[PDB]
């Protein structure tokens, strides 16, 4: 029985081949036939292009010896190449156009969620050209998916020596009958297949994933949308910033470029944010995913002016001093969307644009008090429960299994009466003790905010809401200002709280303003529409964030 | 007697002043004096520039209302105003050109140091222009030296207003005769004074400078060539990232731009980048100080092959991998110096560019025993004591802080005999138990570094020079290759072990490197001489890493 996958990079989880490429050059260039092919193979494996492969030499020592080859090849079958011909040229364009073949990297992210050891087997070289990143970035990306990826150049061995196919089933421990392997060259599956490997050769892709789902048993192909790549907490890169004597932010950092500070809402973590992170980083910019105060690793001092959004806009600037970073994009999601309207209207020089989830901005009223506002939509009754000290606390603290899996549910699998909180007295009243798990959440993630909240509970988190007139007050103070750098406004159609009429009058105040809608969506955001949220955030950042 | 100095902004710590611009304007385009100076303060205190340094409004909603005060001004002084009158460009271009005062935050600095409590008091307004970001970046590197900065447009209140003065007061918690005042505008001058402040009116640099050394009896004016600004520990972004289960690396991270990873020496920390971290932060790059494997916050296993160049370089590349960067560019110091080295022969496509202090690039001798090959020069000695498991541990774990103060010396401080060590019995045997503080290092810098080596002692980090062959087998596997990507060498005069000369043969293996070189610099380089690391790697990272 088959327990481990292995595939080739050039023409199977990349495409196009690079190798085709001394193809396509021979015929635009009307060369004779298999020319640049020849001396791109010449001395076998005694030859330049062998040296290369197993990293005795690196691709621009590489480039001379294959001039060198295709001059004597030229010379073999009497003709002449071009004035102004280059390998250089040649390959830089070929690596650059070569992109992940994505239905082959869905199949081997469906094989390894099913139990499978996968590899990337791959005869490479070591890049030292000017241009290598580009070629770095694409094996970054796809390596993460992988058990293990073997390169021809590290380990001195190359496909089709016998040794390197020994040295794979040494890595995977397995046995050559528990191991698929799919590879677009004849000659490198020969020596898998004399082992007893089951093999694949690779020319289109979907006759490969028809042979692969027959010989696993498992369906890889016309298989349902995938979720957005999530996060193993224990493989990120955990950050820890002091911004005052007793309190410490947390955060988890991923990529390079511009960078984007996600803030969370009320009752969550940077997890929250898992299905944005790898996402977000792979389109090109620096995500610094928060633990927002009172959560997580970060602090939670129990005093209620803590968590006034004065100070915590004033420790999310000393945040960014204290890594040297002189602006961010702020994108936030409830209480963390409420966070970034007032970091755009109090620190515009720090905010390079602002996006929220769900949260509108919303003026204060100078005529009306914030208690007196709030009870007017009996939707909001809710956080009314919450202003007593010590209450919300205690039944949210009673069961955190119970309190997660009661709230992270998507529209259609609510188990709350929002209506009337406090009356009834409590939000899971009329709620199950073992509610059922939400389609949006698995066991694992649910643990994983059950062990967040053990440290510090709910007293910090729900602090977020006992300061309605300290945050009225110092709101008034921006009732003559305007946002005006670039801003978005993500607005889900299923919010019962956060409705998306509530965000009508924005343009008032935000004149610029850019919208997002996502139709059939719940509070939960970022779990509940993954992909429809990585695709408004990114296609806004490329645009507007630079 | 004086123990606070407060700085205003425009004019005194910032020139040329955005005020001054005014009538440069006016000059250049030959419009009536003072009418655009007139036009600004147009309304007084009921005023739309009032309304605007109070917060009131933004810097883009109050442009329009200073255009109508323009027009109006020029409408009385019977003029009019050119085809292409633009504020928007004049204060861009103002704000662009406004650069710090180094004599004035050199002079604040100096106080600072002395005990003083010092503060940055000014009229400023809430930015939201397009351009906003260069006034972001010029706050955020004033504002670190100061203990307080107060702006109107977040207070809202104004200088000449008394209130302002009164609320200046509360927040250093000094009496008025206790505080200077240094001002450019003699208005703003006036109520500081009134209060019984002493007050320097601010013209040229020079002179102010005069009356506030005259005055606090402290020398500020010609005073020798200062430090680079160093870290605060505590005041940094700390990150960490599990690279596999028993290995977690720790660093502190500061700036946005291009990912710079600084690699410490033998013994070391992240810490002795200190001067090197704010200044690259700076510059406009993302630093990334390690503490390496076997130090400080970072993991250290007991296992002497846990620390071979091969298994050192894949965890590198792994940390890269999980805070989400293709690339990065690697500089390193000493042990640090070696392994950035092999990151580019082995990792270029993940090694923007590398640079080494002091550590020659000296490929392996595959005809020759590492451990002959060190035999034969005398200095390296040293390095043979530190083979034999446990026997250099004791010695350097016996006393911390004479280990540490021993160490870290200037070319002539030294008080250890490298000749010859093991013969001797020991690296300190003709060493004091008490040594004399360097002229490098502060009785708190060592008690840092004392306080870091508590947690792993020294078996890790000893480690590094226990896998000589294993290291060298690795090597010869690279004897074909070069480094073609953008290298620096930096070499110190005075160290005595990697000396200047060691470094002679490396253009035959990187042909395009490039190189600096320090004059009177011992092994302790960034400590050693700072500004000079700082000069040489800044003007490196602009011309080749991007
Ligand atoms: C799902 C539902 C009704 C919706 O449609 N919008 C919102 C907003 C907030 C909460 C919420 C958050 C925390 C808590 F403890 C209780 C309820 C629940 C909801
Ligand atoms: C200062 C001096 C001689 C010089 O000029 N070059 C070097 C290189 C390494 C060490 C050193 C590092 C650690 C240790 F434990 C002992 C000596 C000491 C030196």
């Amino acid at each position: 029985t088959l327990r481990a996958a292995v595939f080739d990079l050039d023409g199977v989880l990349a495409l196009p081949a690079v190798f085709g490429v001394l193809g396509r050059t021979e015929e635009a260039l009307a060369l004779p036939r298999g020319l640049l092919n020849d001396a791109f193979q010449k001395g076998g494996p005694e030859g330049a292009t062998t040296r290369l492969m197993k990293g005795e030499i690196t691709l621009s020592q590489w480039i001379p010896l294959m001039e060198e080859n295709c001059r004597k090849c030229s010379e073999t079958a009497k003709v002449c190449l071009p004035k102004n011909f280059s390998i250089k040229e040649i390959f830089d364009k070929a690596i650059s156009a070569r992109k992940i073949n994505r239905p082959m990297l869905q199949a081997a992210l469906m094989l390894r969620k099913k139990g499978f050891t996968t590899a990337i087997l791959t005869n490479t070289w070591l890049d030292d050209r000017a241009e290598r990143d580009g070629l770095a970035q694409l094996m970054c990306e796809l390596k993460m998916h992988f058990d293990f990826l073997i390169e021809s150049c590290q380990v001195g061995m190359v496909k089709p020596e016998p040794q390197i196919y020994k040295f794979l089933l040494d890595t995977l421990k397995a046995s050559p009958s528990e191991v698929v392997f799919l590879d677009d060259i004849g000659a490198n599956l020969k020596p898998a297949r004399d082992l007893g490997m089951v093999t694949i050769l690779v020319q289109d892709t979907d006759t490969a994933l028809k042979e692969l789902e027959k010989v696993t048993g498992i369906q890889l192909l016309n298989t349902p949308a995938p979720l957005p790549t999530s996060c193993n907490p224990s493989d990120m890169s955990h950050g820890y910033v002091t911004v005052k004597p007793r309190v410490r932010l947390h955060f988890v950092e991923l990529g390079s470029g511009p960078a984007v500070c996600l803030c969370h809402g009320f009752p969550e973590s940077w997890y929250s944010w898992r299905y944005q992170i790898p996402a977000l980083a792979q389109a090109g910019y620096r995500v610094l995913a928060m633990d927002m105060k009172g959560y997580g690793e970060s602090s939670a001092p129990p005093e209620i002016e803590e968590y006034c959004m004065e100070v915590l806009c004033k420790e999310m600037v000393t945040f960014l001093d204290k890594l040297g970073l002189s602006q961010a994009v702020f994108i936030g999601h409830d209480w963390g969307g409420m966070l970034v309207w007032y970091m755009a209207l109090f620190y515009p020089e720090r905010v390079r644009a602002v996006a929220s989830l769900n949260t509108p901005f919303i003026p204060a009223n100078p005529n009306m008090s914030p208690l007196e506002s709030i009870k007017a939509n009996p939707v909001f009754d809710y956080q009314l429960y919450f202003q007593e000290p010590g209450v919300a606390e205690a039944e949210l603290e009673q069961n955190l299994s119970r309190t997660f899996k009661s709230l992270f549910r998507a529209s259609d699998e609510s188990v709350l009466s929002m209506h009337k909180v406090c009356e009834a007295g409590g939000l899971f009243v009329n709620s199950p003790e073992e509610p059922s798990l939400s389609r949006m959440v698995t066991e694992e993630e649910i643990q994983f905010y059950v062990q967040q909240f053990k440290k510090s509970g709910f007293r910090g988190p729900l602090n977020w809401y006992r300061n309605m007139e300290r945050n009225w007050k110092w709101a008034c103070k921006s009732l003559g200002r305007k946002i005006l750098i670039p801003a978005l406004m993500v607005t889900a159609e299923k919010d019962f709280v956060l409705v998306p009429q509530m965000s009508q009058h924005m343009e008032d105040w935000i004149p610029h303003l850019k919208r997002g809608h996502i139709e059939d969506c719940g509070h939960w955001t970022q779990m509940d529409k993954p992909t429809e949220v990585n695709q408004i955030l990114i296609k806004w950042l490329d645009s507007d964030a630079r």
